[PDB]
């Protein structure tokens, strides 16, 4: 079997972040649903129209053509640069548009998943990981859902991934370095050499403990707290590495409560 169970794993990292006749024809009707997006201010008469245009694209997602002919529909919404003017709706202060648009692209994630190249993956999680520092509760919360969701659904290791994921831990407010605790966890379960196989993070070690250490370390106890549990995990897959962070790196206060929050089921 595999190191870690990914259908149980995958439920406890989702309960951390509750929540055409041609191409051609497809990428006429994309191009008139992005016309009111490409002005770059929101305005009183545009606002609904862009919110409304995302639904029928939501709608086009769902449509055969995505799921028939992913490569070729990922050449349309590149040319159309889709993301980049549906970021105009994330980054709305209405609460119903950006929601709107962040959903979008968690579902575009989901049904395009690995078909998508980097530099799309790379665009959508940077969308994601800066709503993560939205003073807004709702936003935030959603993106934290949406992050978690995209490392579910993408199934090849990038590094340029982990190493967004990596770097929210140097965020100065609270929720960006908590997510990345939940991140770095959902690395470790995914493409750890067995997990993988049915290697990714071996060279990736000196990030790993330097991540560790500093969410158990963190001002913020949330923070603390998620990063201890997610060092048990680190413990799984690198017990060597986890044994030397526990006794030639750690003080014994940190020590002993990482000790302290081993999950039942490692």
């Amino acid at each position: 079997s595999t190191l870690f169970d990914e259908e149980y794993e995958f439920q406890l990292l989702l309960a951390e972040a509750k929540l055409y006749e041609s191409l051609n024809q497809l990428q006429q009707d994309l191009e008139n649903l992005l016309a009111p997006f490409q002005s770059v201010k929101e305005t009183e008469q545009n606002w609904k129209l862009r919110q409304s245009n995302i639904i029928e694209l939501d709608n086009i997602i769902s449509g055969n053509i995505p799921k028939d002919n992913p490569e070729e529909f990922v050449t349309v919404i590149k040319e159309v640069q889709l993301i980049e003017l549906i970021s105009r709706a994330t980054s709305s202060l209405r609460t119903t548009l950006s929601l709107t648009a962040l959903l979008f692209l968690k579902r575009l994630i989901h049904i395009l998943n690995d078909q998508l190249p980097l530099s799309i993956l790379d665009q959508i999680f940077v969308i994601f990981k800066n709503l993560l520092s939205s003073t807004k509760k709702i936003s935030s919360q959603t993106a934290f859902h949406c992050l978690i969701t995209l490392i579910i659904d993408i199934n090849h290791f990038h590094n340029k991934l982990f190493q967004l994921s990596f770097l929210l831990i140097n965020e100065k407010t609270v929720t960006p370095r908590f997510c990345s605790a939940i991140l770095l966890r959902s690395f470790l379960i995914k493409f750890n050499d067995s997990n993988l196989s049915l290697s990714k993070l071996e060279n990736n070690i000196i990030y790993i403990e330097e991540w560790l250490k500093k969410g158990i370390s963190d001002s913020q106890t949330t923070v603390r707290e998620a990063m201890r549990l997610t060092f048990w995990y680190f413990y799984k897959c690198y017990p060597t590495n986890a044994k030397r962070l526990l006794s030639s790196s750690f003080s014994p206060q940190l020590k002993k409560a990482t000790e302290l929050a081993i999950p039942a089921h490692l």
